[PDB]
């Protein structure tokens, strides 16, 4: 955006000179009748008449002309028009901890072109990351993500189009398409836990959803709360080396369910009032266990049914 | 793309000045016949005309010209007129995993017109693939190649003919040149599965 202003004085002197001649030739013609109270009379006449003329002029002029300019501009680049700046904030719902947590966040414009995929930088990392725990803390402002990249030198930058389409639908997702962190350890010598920059969760986090039943549950004031349960892989030869695994053992363990007296729940709320959801894979498993146990009410064998790897049990309130 | 705006309020002031001088000659010339009831004459004449004149003049002008100018300006470079920015997705239905997947992607125009071969950059890194999965996963929208540069501050450029072939055809096709990606090996001390980030797919 410019603007301009100007001045101008100026200052115009005008000598003129002229000289002029003219031949201007005239014949003159008349005639005339006239009368008395007796006497009647006639006249004609002609009239030559030469004539020559010469005339010198002289000018002096001046001019004093003061102008006043205005002007305003403004520039654009159709490709770089607008710099996003996304304020945001990391959370971790999860049972572990993770270190040096770098998300590879994805800035999505409408329904799903890619405005851009950015990996954290440095000034985005954050070293801890409890679980239950956002960084910054809650109390805290989001951090900013503002470039592309390694070094954290240039914007995320958005084209005229894709600006003139934010500013009309104004719809602009975020996806996650993935979390580098790292894992620390248990250190026998000297007790330190240590953060190893060589593992990190990538490794081990495919390792756990593929040998462990999947529980998501929301008695907890309706917030979904997922933990996951060693079961044995029937197929898997070091899978069936693990403890064998009831569902209402994984309910008791996992999510603090108990029995009082005789009843499974969880705190001061019975069992039956929540409800069971499986995936189409566990809800064929559940088939035929229920089927081998001649059950029809679930609830009344909760203790008898075995759970498998990559089993996914949802468990709602009913009420809602 | 720019444009301007202009103001411009003028204001003129002129003195003016003449002086004029003029010598005019003239010789006139007559003849005249009269007739009455018994009398005719004639008559014949010649008129010495001198002339002088001066003549003196003065002008004074004001003049105010407003002027309001508009201006729009396209500035293109032939080289560098258009940059690409590729949503893609990885797939893997092979049968073992891969880790830090960065494939060498390459654009081509037309037939077989490479605009440009770009590995994955710490951006567009993938850390499991899972056989039978896709990164991002399918319900997430497609992450963006847009850069050239290891540090991926570069536009993936492309240059006029090449722009306006494209708007043509609208023929873009994806090359996947090779996959760079590590094995995860069990280690059979404590359990876990670990990435070496030595050893890769392709050597394999």
């Amino acid at each position: 955006q410019s603007t301009q202003n100007t001045d101008s004085q100026t200052r115009t002197i005008s000598k003129n000179t002229s000289t002029s001649r003219t031949h201007t030739s005239e014949v003159h013609g008349n005639a005339e009748v006239h009368a008395s109270f007796f006497d009647i009379g006639g006249s004609v006449s002609a009239g030559f008449s030469n004539s020559n003329s010469s005339t010198v002029a002289i000018d002096h002029s001046l001019s004093l002309a003061g102008e006043r300019t205005w002007a305003e501009t403004m520039g654009l680049n159709t490709a770089d028009t607008a710099r996003l700046n996304a304020n945001i904030r990391y959370v971790n719902t999860g049972t572990a901890p993770i270190y040096n947590v770098l998300p590879t966040t994805s800035l999505v414009l409408g329904k799903n072109q890619t405005l851009a995929t950015i990996k954290a930088k440095e000034n985005q990392l954050s070293q801890i990351l409890a679980p239950n725990n956002y960084y910054p803390s809650k109390n805290l402002a989001p951090i900013a993500l503002n470039a592309q990249d390694d070094f954290s030198s240039t914007p995320i930058t958005m084209n005229y189009n894709q600006f003139l389409e934010l500013e009309k639908t104004k719809q602009l997702r975020l996806d996650t398409d993935q979390v580098y962190g790292n894992i620390a350890t248990y250190n026998f010598e000297n007790g330190r836990v240590r953060v190893d920059t060589g593992s990190n969760w990538s490794e081990v986090l495919p390792q756990i959803q593929e040998t462990t039943a999947r529980i998501i549950f929301n008695g907890k004031d309706l917030n979904l709360v997922e933990r996951r349960i060693a079961a044995v892989n029937p197929s898997d030869p070091l899978e069936t080396t693990k403890p064998d695994m009831t569902l209402k053992e994984a309910l008791k363990i996992a999510f603090g369910f108990n029995e009082p007296n005789g009843n499974l729940q969880y705190q001061g709320k019975d069992i039956t009032e929540f409800d069971f959801n499986f995936d189409q894979q566990t809800s064929q498993n559940i088939k035929n266990q229920l089927a081998e146990l001649n059950a029809t009410n679930i609830y009344t064998v909760l203790d008898k049914i075995k759970l498998n790897a990559k089993m996914n049990i949802l468990i709602r309130d009913k009420r809602f």
